[PDB]
């Protein structure tokens, strides 16, 4: 929309009241102009046509039930601009201030959220397994991400690659609920899972065996399903990170925590430079070793943990 830009109001999914960058033009839209070429929110309708219709509103005020998926979305989506502009120096995930567009309202009862190649899209949830998708900031975070991943290391979405393309929209996602700094964890989709279930999620970084997913690479899925175990096998390299930012000894192998903000800068430097569509998890190992030297030297805490940590998992 060519418009004005403007500041709405309303509530997420979870009922916290916030607010969102929109355009006036005759209505209000969910586009936030203050962000690289834009954020841009659509409603889905219940199908599965995407993108749908840009998110149109009469009032500026985003407090229907039915609006809160979508405010959620928008305002999530700006935060992790945020974060990799200002932590990262990245803009948009394209690194070129690529428009971000999101859908929600994707179909009936899904249990889902996903990036398309070209947008993320959210599910409403049945309600009982999930609440709308874009009510969790590491939700929206491990989707864009997707996005990130998607542009720079390609990681094929299958076996190996396809479980660290996994684990490096984990890592992100927990890190931009960091930096968001509102009930931050280290386990991916509490907010927005189980309703009816108090302090479960559906992985854990901090102890990915919570959830059945392995913790050392002895124990990785072999097989065929969810193409070679991608959302298995993400938990041997969401574990490793885990251990590089909080430290712990795990299987017997001590780690010393150098904290998430390295964390963050290692694993953003091997996506970016190191890592490729076909990176298996020893090649990571290889790749966050040389971006831990690169940024702190070869002698440092900080490659030693790396070290540390791929073998508390059983990578080398
Ligand atoms: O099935 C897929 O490939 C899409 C999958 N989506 C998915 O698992 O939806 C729910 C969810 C997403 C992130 C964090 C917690 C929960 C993915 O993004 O990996
Ligand atoms: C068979 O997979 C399952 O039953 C899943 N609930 C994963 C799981 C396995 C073991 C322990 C906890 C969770
Ligand atoms: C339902 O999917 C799950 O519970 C995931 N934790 C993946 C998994 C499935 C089965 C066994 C181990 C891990
Ligand atoms: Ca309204
Ligand atoms: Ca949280
Ligand atoms: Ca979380
Ligand atoms: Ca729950
Ligand atoms: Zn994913």
């Amino acid at each position: 929309i060519t418009g004005t830009s403007t500041v709405g109001v309303g509530r997420g999914v979870l009922g916290d009241q916030k607010n969102i960058n929109t355009t006036y033009s005759t209505y209000y839209y969910l586009q936030d102009n203050t962000r690289g070429n834009g954020i841009f929110t659509y409603d889905a309708k219940y199908r599965t046509t995407l993108p749908g219709s840009l998110w149109a509103d009469a009032d500026n005020q985003f407090f229907a039930s039915y609006d809160a998926p979508a405010v959620d979305a928008h305002y999530y989506a700006g935060v992790t601009y945020d974060y990799y502009k200002n932590v990262h120096n990245r803009l948009s995930y394209d690194g070129n201030n690529a428009a971000i567009r999101s859908s929600v309202h994707y179909s009936q009862g899904y249990n889902n959220a996903f990036w398309n190649g070209s947008q993320m899209v959210y599910g409403d949830g049945d309600g009982q397994t999930f609440i709308p998708l874009s009510g969790g900031i590491d939700v929206v975070a491990h989707e864009l991400t997707h996005a990130v991943t998607d542009y720079t290391a390609g990681l094929i979405y299958q076996n190996e690659s396809g479980a660290i393309n996994e684990a490096i929209s984990d890592i992100f996602g927990t890190l931009v609920e960091f930096y968001a700094n509102k009930n931050p964890d280290w386990e991916i989709g509490e907010d927005v899972y189980t309703p009816g279930i108090s302090g479960d999620s559906l992985r854990s970084m901090s102890d990915p065996a919570k959830y059945g997913d392995p913790d050392h690479y002895s124990k990785r899925y072999t097989g065929t399903q969810d193409n070679g175990g991608v959302h298995i096998n993400s938990g041997i390299i969401n574990k490793a990170a885990y251990l590089i930012s909080q430290g712990g000894t795990h299987y017997g192998v001590s780690v010393v925590g150098i904290g998430r903000d390295k964390l963050g800068k290692i694993f953003y430097r091997a996506l970016t430079q190191y890592l490729t569509p076909t990176s298996n998890f020893s090649q990571l190992r290889a790749a966050a070793v040389q971006s831990a030297t690169d940024l702190y030297g070869s002698t440092s805490q900080e490659v030693a943990s790396v070290k540390q940590a791929f073998d508390a998992v059983g990578v080398k």
